[PDB]
DNA sequence: TCTCACACT
DNA sequence: AGTGTGAG
């Protein structure tokens, strides 16, 4: 039976990235409590980042900075930039590319969001096994790897607790197995500490990292020592790892098929899942789900990271909450024109840059006292990157959601516009 | 009180 | 194509 040993998969996370990027370009900030916000007049603004100096106040993502204000009075605050009436990511979308860049010289890599990327090491850490001709990896190539699981078994700080866990791992290692699962994620240890170190040096960005067998154990080990750490994760750590494991810690069942895990079965913890049979956990949540499950609840995962550092989708939007909700048709367009000229500035960017052109233009609204994220969407070619004409193609499309028998005005009001720029092809 | 990827149908 | 879900 297969353990699921045959990759080496890191997961790297830009800690607080907006932040770091704000902090490199304002020295001032630098160790210091900060956070990020857009759109300073409600509330003094929605918190998008924030640095490990303020989550020690208790200040996180999603807080109005009013708020943050009150557990943190000496909180600093850097803006997003706006343009045309809306936040602007350029700065930090640049920032992501820098980081990109330089980790795709050592491997393979999946963008999976700005500030996070997958990373396929099999093939490097092979490469640099028969390098090795067979000598020990010293502690001295892991100086900020902390081993899951360890130290165990027969110091009061916590650099100390991490090299006596990182000693008894090396001390164990098989090193003349060039194919031992154990070996080939230390070696994958040793080159994501190479990359990060050129991160570092190269943007001045910290970052941390997790390195297993597969994205989902990957993303796990990342967050369990932060920040500008890495931690490995083993197939012999998952066991006792899982034993206490919420299950919605794990990537894709932090939302509705993780709460039905959890009361279909009866149970709170990963590891519990072993004790069903995948026809049983198929019938539950069908046969996608229950397959996956069964092996993920055994540390076994088989998702690729996928070839690809650029973004599949360009996109812009705007929410128009509570009392600005769009009630008029020239409303409607003026907003639509700022978000076509926006998406025809990155477009552009993106065509000159990477050899690319999108063909199709999704639109998607929400009016106002629907439920959920969209409302409507519906697509149209996408022929020119010409703001008007984009904007002109958005509005006939959804021009005859409007309900109200006047010409002159929107209703039920737009809460939400969306502009999305898919289906790119070579160009 | 802004994005991006993926599976279902 | 259009919708719902999961995440940063």
């Amino acid at each position: 039976m297969a353990t699921g040993q045959d990759r080496v998969v890191a997961l790297v996370d830009m800690d607080c990235f907006f932040v770091q990027v704000e902090q490199r370009q304002n020295p001032h900030l630098r160790n210091k409590p900060c956070a990020v916000v857009q759109y300073k007049s409600w509330k003094g603004g929605g918190i998008i980042a924030v640095s490990y100096e303020a989550r020690a106040f208790g200040v996180t993502r999603s807080m109005w900075a009013d708020d943050a204000k009150k557990l943190c009075p000496d909180l600093l605050l850097a803006q997003v930039r706006e343009s045309r009436g809306k936040a602007n990511l350029t700065k930090y979308r640049e920032a992501s590319v820098e980081v990109m860049e330089i980790m795709s010289r050592f491997a393979v890599i999946e963008r999976a969001s700005i500030d996070e990327a997958y990373v396929d090491l099999t093939s490097a850490v092979q490469e640099r096994l028969q390098k090795l001709q067979g000598q020990p990896i010293s502690a001295d190539l892991l100086p900020s790897t902390y081993i899951e699981g360890l130290p165990q078994g027969p110091t009061v700080q916590k650099e100390g607790m991490r090299k006596q866990g990182l000693f008894q791992w090396l001390d164990s290692l098989q090193i003349d197995n060039l194919t031992s699962p154990d070996l080939q994620l230390t070696v994958g240890a040793v080159i994501v500490e190479e990359m990060r170190a050129a991160i570092e040096r190269e943007t001045g960005f910290q970052c941390s990292a997790g390195i297993s067998h597969n994205k989902v154990l990957a993303k796990l080990a990342c967050g369990l020592n932060k920040p500008n750490r890495q931690t490995l994760v083993s197939h012999g750590s998952v066991p006792q790892l899982f034993s206490q494991m919420p299950i919605r810690k794990i990537r894709s069942l932090g939302g509705k098929l993780g709460a039905s895990v959890i009361e279909i079965l009866g149970i709170e913890y990963m590891g519990e899942l072993t004790q069903f049979t995948e026809s049983q956990l198929q019938s539950h949540f069908g046969e996608k789900n229950g397959s996956w499950l069964y092996a993920m609840c055994r540390g076994i995962e088989h998702d690729p990271v996928k070839p690809r550092q650029l973004p599949k989708t360009i996109g812009c939007s705007k929410n128009f909450p509570g009392k600005t909700a769009l009630a008029t048709r020239e409303q409607v367009q003026w907003w639509l024109l700022q978000l076509a000229q926006e998406l025809e500035e990155r477009l552009t960017k993106d065509r000159n840059d990477n050899d690319r052109v999108a063909t199709q233009l999704v639109v998607s609204i929400r009016v106002q006292g629907d439920k959920r994220l969209s409302s409507l969407r519906r697509c149209c070619a996408l022929t020119r990157y010409d703001a008007h004409k984009m904007s002109h193609d958005a509005f006939t499309v959804i021009k005859n959601c409007n309900t109200s028998g006047i010409q002159t005005e929107w209703s039920p009001p737009l809460t939400m516009l969306f502009l999305c720029a898919t289906k790119f092809s070579a160009s």
